[PDB]
């Protein structure tokens, strides 16, 4: 039925509320932590003037293949390669994308049929879910047990995911690092997701969207790479969106797997064409960017993350995660005198702050929110301190 | 099947005499050069980078203010009001567009009436959805221009027969033919009737030729509003189409579920991109007139070229860049045929076949071309059926 179907995918007002809120707003500047502030952090340079070159050059640009400008995947192939310590086919296993969003529609949507099992972590990015339903799949959960005081891994039940195998699942979709958590899974999980997707014949969608936003003295393991796994049943997906602040041009990049690339590409054509041809051309630079600019980048984010974490773990009932790539942070909030879902609209209403409520990533996740700290460094300090006095004033 | 599933969505010895040179003309799509996107398009893009997060971060439907500039001028120009809030969204292209509003009213087992001819993504989108298309013929081969030809007894039938969505291309991709005021009326009457859900793909609507009529369906008083889904959007005729940007408006209940699930195709159509449409509708006095008279004295001069050979029919195209010539009877096969027409001809054109199972022996142009070249491969095109006739 087309109704239930889509169903499953669905200033502040005080209209509720009125009973359950406590003293007055918090005077600061508003922060929307729901996403990146591409001012704060500005798009690459060059990557404007790589588009307003490809207008220029006119049709040529304006209209590519369906699976994106071939000179352009030709360059991106070599530094995807390098990026990933893997082989990439520039020709036929590589498909550019509106957004990362893009690819991983289609990578779903070639790869899930009507009742197939499908392996989702939880918690994980909000559309994986949506998109195995959405095709008729059934979600078999995955636990990530990234509550710990051990950083050495993300903390993934194998097991579970090994389970999921033997009772049918022939997918696995899952994000590295971790949307919303920020984690990173060591070389060991990969190892073993590698192992085990390679013992069951399941094919893997690694989204790997922020992984070049890595800090310093973070590992990171890509599955492409593990010799245990057949290249021809993972396929990655990532792009330019979050770490290079490219989003408002709409790219992202699937590679690997030659069959499911190649029904993707089918499928592309009439979801929406091609990824933007003027927007292609920004690709152009994207792993090519000024020597320091990114390694200052991630500097930037760290000494935003160290400090959003200081701010945050100073308040006794809250536990977070470090975050080791990426600009998510997962904060667990106590115990409050009103629910998880009133004190999101609570934060907008007495603090000016927008976050993601836990419940997008997982159902078991709701005293959980997220927070996008790609943003101005001090608004977002101060911003963080504004919550934890909130989290104080609402205490149970 | 998965793979089942995604298959459905894909001369040395037959060679006579040599090569005809001249400059290449690909008629496979626009020629964006030789017909500029709209004047001050870029700068609006520029402006919205320049302006930042604002414009790179939007709804999944689309930057409100920009819903709320083009409404008025989508509803002036179809005739019928437009909801900017909960009745318009902006899309990645007109294509885009057309996959959310098949996604949004087909499931699995129904029954959809598509055209035949009519443009390449229908049947397959139906089919991807697991739709049964029910084919309407288009009987567009007549001397008789004042209709399409739509055969509205089948249509009435494939509702009849339980189809309650019907989709169609308005201008007719390939053919170019209009739909009259009359055949409109009657698809709006049916689709009361039988309280079917009507996609009306008006992508080419605005190049309209001087003496052409063009009736809009959610402007009809006999059709619910909130049963009409219309898609266009700036790609062809304002030659935008490198940005990627399409809208779809009408049926509340059909927009919202097409928004719900733009959030996990792609999130938003590119918020930069965006920013251009602050100027669709708003183009210089005059601009649109002379593009549409540039692209009819091309038109007009190919059917020339065209007709003059004996046993070559096409219908004068009424909206859009579109010719659909159907071919005589040759020694090749269609197929061979438009092989020969690149190799020997220098000329990309799109085979019938695309279309419909029944127009193989037909071949589209899309004739938005240098003018001047575009009738010098037209002539090497008829220069190369007189050879290879049977
Ligand atoms: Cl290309
Ligand atoms: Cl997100
Ligand atoms: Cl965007
Ligand atoms: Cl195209
Ligand atoms: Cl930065
Ligand atoms: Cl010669
Ligand atoms: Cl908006
Ligand atoms: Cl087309
Ligand atoms: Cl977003
Ligand atoms: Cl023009
Ligand atoms: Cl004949």
């Amino acid at each position: 039925s087309i109704e239930a179907k889509f169903k499953k995918l669905g200033r502040q007002s005080a209209a509720g509320l009125e009973a359950l809120i406590r003293g007055a707003p918090i005077e600061g500047r508003p922060v929307d932590f729901s996403h990146g502030d591409v001012d704060a952090h500005e798009p690459t340079p060059g990557a404007f003037d790589l588009f307003s070159a490809g207008v220029q050059s006119g049709g040529v640009q304006a209209y590519t293949e369906y699976r994106g400008d071939l000179g352009i995947r030709d360059l991106l192939a070599p530094r995807l390669a390098a990026f990933t310590g893997a082989p990439v086919d520039a020709r036929d296993g590589l498909i550019i994308t509106p957004g990362t969003q893009g690819a991983l529609f289609l990578a779903v949507a070639a790869t899930v049929a009507r009742g197939d099992k499908v392996a989702i972590v939880q918690p994980d990015y909000f559309a994986n879910r949506k998109l195995v339903e959405f095709f008729e799949g059934e979600m078999v959960p995955v636990q990530l047990d990234y509550v710990s005081a051990d950083e050495t891994r993300a903390g993934l039940d194998l097991t579970g995911l090994e389970e999921a195998f033997k009772a049918g699942a022939r997918v696995f979709l899952f994000s590295n690092p971790n949307n919303p958590a920020g984690v990173v899974y060591s070389a060991e999980e990969i190892g073993q997701i590698a192992a085990l997707a390679a013992r069951y014949g399941a094919t893997v969608i690694a989204d790997q969207l922020y992984s070049r936003l890595r800090y310093a003295g973070a590992s990171y393991t890509h599955l492409r790479a593990e010799a245990a796994v057949d290249a021809e049943n993972v396929v990655t997906i990532m792009g330019p969106s979050k770490t290079e602040s490219l989003s408002g041009y709409r790219l992202g990049v699937a590679f690997g797997s030659r069959a499911i690339i190649a029904r993707m590409e089918k499928l592309q054509a009439i979801v929406s064409l091609r990824a933007a041809g003027y927007s292609q051309a920004v690709l152009r630079g994207w792993f090519d960017e000024a020597p320091g600019w990114m390694e200052d980048r991630i500097a930037r984010h760290q000494a935003i993350r160290d400090e959003l974490l200081h701010v945050l773990r100073g308040c006794e009932g809250v536990f977070a995660r470090t975050p080791q790539a990426g600009s998510y942070l997962f904060p667990r909030l106590p115990k409050l005198a009103v629910a998880p879902a009133e004190f999101v609209k609570i934060l907008r209403l007495q603090a000016g702050v927008v976050v993601t409520p836990g419940t997008e990533f997982s159902p078991h996740t709701a005293d959980s929110v997220r927070l996008n700290f790609s943003q101005d460094h001090e608004a977002a300090v101060a911003a963080a301190r504004r919550i934890v006095t909130l989290v104080e004033r609402y205490r149970a």
